[PDB]
């Protein structure tokens, strides 16, 4: 395989004074970009949900609820605060077969409505980068999307690696 490279990280910026406490809750996937991000029109991507939940120790569990094979699933996770406020790194990376590194950074947020979370992990030596744009509901203006189109592009990535999942009514709320 070939990939687009992952931009350096100083063209990714940090929310400033990141409220973990007010990020958490329900999160609805309304964007999603990355270099192994690709628009299937014959098959178009659902929409997914992803809680924060802050733990007694400032990290995050990070729970996605997906709609797959007629069923909902359940991808469990835990965010681990990195160097700054708003960084992340993921919790017992050890029992993740291949990966080696994985970084999360909340971008922006205004915490109520919408968010933009940068993404970035290496496995199987490969290095992946993905920025998702949440909404507190499903449906965004189109200038938050074409804000994301904007940032999306700025770290390399064309058209074709930018989905707007459709919303879906299953499992997700
Ligand atoms: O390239 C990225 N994402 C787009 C492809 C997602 N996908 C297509 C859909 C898959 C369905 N699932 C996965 C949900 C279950 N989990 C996993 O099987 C998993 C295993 C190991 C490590 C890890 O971390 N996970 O999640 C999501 O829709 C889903 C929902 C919520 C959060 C989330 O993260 N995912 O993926 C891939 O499987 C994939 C294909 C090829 C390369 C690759 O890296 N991935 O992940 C990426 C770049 C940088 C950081 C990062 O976390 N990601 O995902
Ligand atoms: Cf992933
Ligand atoms: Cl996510």
């Amino acid at each position: 395989s070939d990939l687009i490279p992952a931009p350096p990280l100083s063209k990714v910026p940090l929310q400033q004074n990141f409220q973990d406490n007010q990020f958490q809750g329900k999160w609805y996937v309304v964007g999603l970009a990355g270099n192994a991000i690709l628009r299937e029109d014959k098959d178009p991507q659902k929409m997914y949900a992803t809680i924060y939940e802050l733990k007694e120790d400032k990290s995050y569990n990070v729970t996605s609820v997906l709609f797959r094979k007629k069923k909902c699933d359940y991808w469990i996770r835990t965010f681990v605060p990195g160097s700054q406020p708003g960084e992340f790194t993921l919790g017992n990376i050890k029992s993740y077969p291949g990966l080696t590194s994985y970084l999360v950074r909340v971008v922006s947020t205004n915490y109520n409505q919408h968010a933009m979370v940068f993404f970035k992990k290496v496995s199987q030596n490969r290095e992946y980068f993905k920025i998702t744009l949440y909404g507190r509901t499903k449906e965004l203006t189109s200038e938050l999307k074409e804000n994301f189109i904007r940032f999306s592009k700025s770290l390399g990535l064309p058209e074709n690696h930018i989905v707007f999942p459709v919303p879906i009514d299953q499992c997700i709320d």
